[PDB]
Protein backbone atom coordinates (compact mmCIF):
# COMPACT_ATOMS: atom_id res chain seq x y z
CA UNK A 1 0.00 0.00 0.00
CA UNK A 2 2.78 2.46 0.87
CA UNK A 3 4.85 0.53 -1.34
CA UNK A 4 2.49 0.73 -3.98
CA UNK A 5 2.79 4.40 -3.59
CA UNK A 6 6.43 4.02 -3.35
CA UNK A 7 6.84 2.11 -6.16
CA UNK A 8 4.32 3.82 -8.69
CA UNK A 9 6.63 7.45 -7.50
CA UNK A 10 9.32 5.54 -7.96
CA UNK A 11 8.29 4.49 -11.72
CA UNK A 12 7.60 8.02 -12.86
CA UNK A 13 10.41 9.81 -11.49
CA UNK A 14 12.85 7.47 -12.75
CA UNK A 15 11.82 8.40 -16.62
CA UNK A 16 11.82 12.23 -16.01
CA UNK A 17 14.02 14.11 -18.02
CA UNK A 18 14.32 16.77 -15.23
CA UNK A 19 15.12 14.28 -12.57
CA UNK A 20 17.88 12.22 -14.91
CA UNK A 21 21.19 12.83 -12.58
CA UNK A 22 18.95 11.70 -9.48
CA UNK A 23 21.05 9.98 -7.02
CA UNK A 24 19.55 6.83 -5.17
CA UNK A 25 19.36 8.91 -2.09
CA UNK A 26 18.02 12.14 -3.80
CA UNK A 27 15.71 9.99 -5.50
CA UNK A 28 14.57 7.95 -1.94
CA UNK A 29 14.11 12.08 -0.48
CA UNK A 30 12.04 13.08 -2.84
CA UNK A 31 9.47 10.16 -3.16
CA UNK A 32 9.34 10.51 0.36
CA UNK A 33 8.70 14.49 0.34
CA UNK A 34 6.71 15.25 -2.51
CA UNK A 35 3.15 16.30 -2.45
CA UNK A 36 0.59 17.10 -4.76
CA UNK A 37 -2.00 19.51 -5.58
CA UNK A 38 -4.64 20.13 -8.25
CA UNK A 39 -5.86 23.86 -9.29
CA UNK A 40 -8.29 25.34 -11.54
CA UNK A 41 -8.38 27.56 -14.42
CA UNK A 42 -7.24 31.02 -13.92
CA UNK A 43 -5.64 30.30 -10.34
CA UNK A 44 -2.51 31.86 -9.14
CA UNK A 45 0.06 29.20 -8.41
CA UNK A 46 2.64 31.24 -7.95
CA UNK A 47 2.11 35.63 -7.65
CA UNK A 48 5.05 37.53 -8.20
CA UNK A 49 6.46 39.34 -5.42
CA UNK A 50 5.95 37.29 -2.55
CA UNK A 51 7.69 34.49 -0.49
CA UNK A 52 8.50 31.65 -1.80
CA UNK A 53 9.03 28.14 -0.38
CA UNK A 54 7.74 25.70 -3.11
CA UNK A 55 9.32 24.13 -6.26
CA UNK A 56 6.71 22.93 -8.38
CA UNK A 57 6.84 20.12 -11.27
CA UNK A 58 3.60 19.83 -13.77
CA UNK A 59 2.28 16.28 -13.91
CA UNK A 60 -0.99 17.53 -15.60
CA UNK A 61 -2.12 20.62 -18.00
CA UNK A 62 -0.68 23.66 -18.95
CA UNK A 63 0.58 26.79 -16.59
CA UNK A 64 1.08 30.40 -18.10
CA UNK A 65 4.20 32.43 -17.01
CA UNK A 66 3.43 36.30 -16.81
CA UNK A 67 5.76 39.03 -15.48
CA UNK A 68 5.04 42.72 -15.63
CA UNK A 69 2.11 42.45 -17.58
CA UNK A 70 3.94 40.77 -20.12
CA UNK A 71 3.19 36.97 -21.16
CA UNK A 72 6.71 35.12 -21.02
CA UNK A 73 5.71 31.51 -21.83
CA UNK A 74 3.52 28.73 -21.53
CA UNK A 75 4.96 25.38 -19.44
CA UNK A 76 3.63 22.05 -19.36
CA UNK A 77 3.70 18.46 -18.41
CA UNK A 78 7.15 17.85 -16.64
CA UNK A 79 8.22 21.11 -16.74
CA UNK A 80 9.18 22.41 -13.44
CA UNK A 81 8.69 25.99 -12.00
CA UNK A 82 9.44 28.36 -9.09
CA UNK A 83 13.26 27.81 -8.69
CA UNK A 84 14.52 30.82 -8.74
CA UNK A 85 13.06 32.29 -5.69
CA UNK A 86 14.75 29.20 -3.97
CA UNK A 87 18.04 29.51 -5.51
CA UNK A 88 18.63 33.25 -4.97
CA UNK A 89 16.32 33.73 -1.93
CA UNK A 90 14.13 36.73 -3.55
CA UNK A 91 10.82 36.81 -3.71
CA UNK A 92 8.70 35.14 -6.77
CA UNK A 93 9.93 37.11 -10.28
CA UNK A 94 6.86 36.33 -12.19
CA UNK A 95 3.30 34.97 -11.49
CA UNK A 96 2.37 31.22 -12.49
CA UNK A 97 -1.11 30.76 -13.72
CA UNK A 98 -2.72 27.92 -14.39
CA UNK A 99 -4.33 28.18 -18.02
CA UNK A 100 -7.01 24.92 -17.56
CA UNK A 101 -8.71 23.48 -15.05
CA UNK A 102 -7.60 19.95 -13.77
CA UNK A 103 -3.93 21.18 -13.46
CA UNK A 104 -2.10 19.01 -11.47
CA UNK A 105 1.31 19.98 -9.62
CA UNK A 106 3.87 18.17 -7.25
CA UNK A 107 5.93 20.00 -5.64
CA UNK A 108 8.76 20.20 -2.84
CA UNK A 109 9.73 22.48 -0.16
CA UNK A 110 13.10 24.61 -0.41
CA UNK A 111 15.40 22.41 2.10
CA UNK A 112 14.20 19.51 -0.70
CA UNK A 113 14.61 21.50 -3.59
CA UNK A 114 18.63 22.34 -2.75
CA UNK A 115 19.18 18.66 -1.64
CA UNK A 116 17.72 17.19 -5.07
CA UNK A 117 19.62 19.71 -7.06
CA UNK A 118 22.89 19.29 -6.15
CA UNK A 119 25.01 17.78 -9.18
CA UNK A 120 24.48 18.26 -12.22
CA UNK A 121 21.29 19.51 -12.36
CA UNK A 122 21.47 22.32 -10.43
CA UNK A 123 24.13 23.45 -13.38
CA UNK A 124 21.33 23.06 -15.69
CA UNK A 125 18.84 24.80 -13.86
CA UNK A 126 21.21 28.00 -13.64
CA UNK A 127 21.70 27.93 -17.42
CA UNK A 128 18.51 27.76 -18.09
CA UNK A 129 18.11 30.92 -16.11
CA UNK A 130 20.55 33.25 -18.45
CA UNK A 131 19.37 32.05 -21.29
CA UNK A 132 16.06 32.32 -20.43
CA UNK A 133 16.82 36.02 -18.91
CA UNK A 134 19.06 36.78 -22.36
CA UNK A 135 16.00 36.04 -24.75
CA UNK A 136 13.38 38.19 -22.17
CA UNK A 137 15.72 40.94 -22.14
CA UNK A 138 16.07 40.96 -26.07
CA UNK A 139 12.53 40.28 -26.64
CA UNK A 140 11.54 43.40 -24.38
CA UNK A 141 13.66 46.18 -26.73
CA UNK A 142 11.05 45.51 -29.48
N1 LIG B 1 11.76 35.65 -14.10
C1 LIG B 1 11.35 34.58 -15.00
N2 LIG B 1 10.65 33.37 -14.46
C2 LIG B 1 10.26 32.36 -15.31
C3 LIG B 1 10.52 32.46 -16.70
N3 LIG B 1 10.00 31.26 -17.36
C4 LIG B 1 9.24 30.50 -16.39
N4 LIG B 1 9.55 31.08 -15.10
C5 LIG B 1 9.12 30.53 -13.81
O1 LIG B 1 8.23 31.50 -13.17
C6 LIG B 1 8.66 31.57 -11.79
C7 LIG B 1 8.40 32.72 -10.87
O2 LIG B 1 8.72 32.23 -9.45
P1 LIG B 1 10.25 32.08 -9.32
O3 LIG B 1 10.88 33.55 -9.60
O4 LIG B 1 10.60 31.52 -7.99
O5 LIG B 1 10.75 31.10 -10.54
C8 LIG B 1 10.16 31.38 -11.87
C9 LIG B 1 10.37 30.30 -12.92
O6 LIG B 1 10.59 29.00 -12.46
C10 LIG B 1 11.22 33.67 -17.24
O7 LIG B 1 11.47 33.74 -18.62
N5 LIG B 1 11.61 34.68 -16.39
Amino acid sequence: DASIDYNNKKSIIKKMYIFRYLTDKQCNLLIEAFRTTRYEEGDYIIQEGEVGSRFYIIKNGEVEIVKNKKRLRTLGKNDYFGERALLYDEPRTASVISKVNNVECWFVDKSVFLQIIQGPMLAHLEERIKMQDTKVEMDELE
